[PDB]
């Protein structure tokens, strides 16, 4: 029974969410299951959503759990963390992240597309985008940025791909174990010999910062987050080109419109509806309501990129989306996704002029953005 602010009617939020955002910034409205123990609360309000992420100190992205040591530490994961650990592990990560070091990896981006483009269009047409081009683009490019060796960067994706979107749970749980087995060698091996990866960097200049059981977790976290966000962030983008052709010759042609429209396919998709519930430490009066100490607030990213009427509009100038979130939690990968973007959508375009939905758009399955990314599960392409 989905939650209103995870409904879409296609790409689009429901006409009763947005009839529920015209009532105020905030709601008595129940987003999370489990409870009633603490009381529920829904977050509309774009200012109000910015100042619940940006006071992490009254709100935590820690779980709602009936007792403390009874809670899954999660090693790794920087959105579970609170200050002072995450403060720690976060500056331990953001050096993999430098405007610099990404610049160095800019080329083998480019590369690992018109290699993936080449064998997406050795299929004959139609092709589903999704599994020919989505995934393999940011799993490729995922495995290069966390230095996995080549030759096993193409086994690895298949696992990263199926642990996350196979029908059958044996298969999904097979392959979630591969990639924690692969990333544990792969971390304590790196930790012998720093070498080309993230993992590399982090510990040459973080390395006893971090507990090696972080590292894996970290490790894992940062290769599913990569693949999964960028196969949903890319299969949207390129399926809102499709579906506005004109708009895409318009970056055809016109290059330097990359950023512009970038900005554009994150404010416009926004994959990630909302992020960790944040709990309330403190009492707190905002906009007319009292939070009180126990209460769990469900920020919707929906509700603040979003407004009834919405044109997908890549020369859009004023971008005040928060995609990527807000505050301390910000995502730290913002740097890699733009760059994939601002590599890829120039490629796909300066290569099918005429890419083209192969069947009728109401044949589109798309993935429920509740759980995990929103994405379509298949995109069948002609060109
Ligand atoms: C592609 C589009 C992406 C979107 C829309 C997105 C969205 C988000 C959002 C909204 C958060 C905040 C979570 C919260 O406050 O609860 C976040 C955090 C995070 N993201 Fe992303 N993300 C994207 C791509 C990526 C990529 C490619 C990576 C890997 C490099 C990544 C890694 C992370 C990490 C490690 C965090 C936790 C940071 C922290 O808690 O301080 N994301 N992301």
């Amino acid at each position: 029974a989905l939650p209103l602010p995870h409904q879409r009617l296609r790409l689009d939020p429901v006409p009763e969410f947005e009839e529920l955002q015209k009532a105020g910034p905030l709601h008595e409205y129940d987003t999370e299951p489990g409870m009633d123990g603490r009381k529920q609360w829904l977050v509309t309000g774009h200012d109000e959503v910015r100042a619940i992420l940006a006071d992490h100190e009254r709100f935590s992205s820690m779980r709602p759990v009936d007792d403390e040591a009874d809670r899954a530490l999660l090693p790794g994961i920087l959105q579970a963390y609170d200050p002072p650990d995450h403060t720690r592990l976060r500056r331990t990560v953001a050096p993999a992240y430098s405007a610099r070091r990404m610049e160095r990896l800019r080329p083998r981006i480019e590369e690992i597309v018109e290699e993936c483009l080449d064998d997406f269009e050795s299929v004959g047409a139609p092709v589903d985008f999704v599994r020919h081009a989505a995934w393999p683009i940011p799993a490729y490019i995922a495995c290069e940025f966390l230095g996995v060796p080549r030759d096993d960067q193409a086994e690895l994706s298949r696992m990263i791909r199926e642990s996350r979107e196979s029908r059958l749970p044996r298969q999904r749980t097979l392959s979630g174990l591969g990639i924690v087995n692969y990333t544990k060698r792969l971390t304590s091996g790196k930790r012998r010999d720093p070498g080309d990866g993230m993992i590399g960097v982090i510990v040459r200049e973080h390395g006893a910062e971090i507990s090696d059981e972080e590292l894996a977790g970290l490790a894992e976290g940062n290769l599913i987050m990569a693949a999964e966000q960028m196969a949903a962030q890319l299969a949207v983008a390129v399926l809102l080109l499709v579906t506005h052709p004109d708009q895409m010759a318009l970056l055809r042609e016109k290059p330097e419109l990359i950023d512009s429209a970038t900005e554009e396919v994150l404010r416009h998709a926004s994959i990630v509806e909302a992020p960790a519930p944040r709990v309330a430490l403190a009492d707190v009066r905002m906009a007319g309501r009292d939070i009180h100490a126990g209460d769990v607030l469900t920020c919707s990213m929906l509700a603040t990129n979003r407004a009834p009427g919405d044109r997908f509009d890549i020369t859009r100038e004023k971008a005040t989306h928060m995609a990527f979130g807000h505050g301390i939690h910000h995502c730290i990968g913002a740097p890699l996704a733009r760059l994939q973007l601002r590599v890829a959508l120039p490629a796909v375009v300066g290569r099918f002029p005429s890419l083209r939905l192969a069947v009728p758009e109401e044949d589109l399955r798309f993935k429920p953005g509740r759980p995990a990314p929103f994405a379509v599960e298949e995109l069948p392409l002609e060109w």
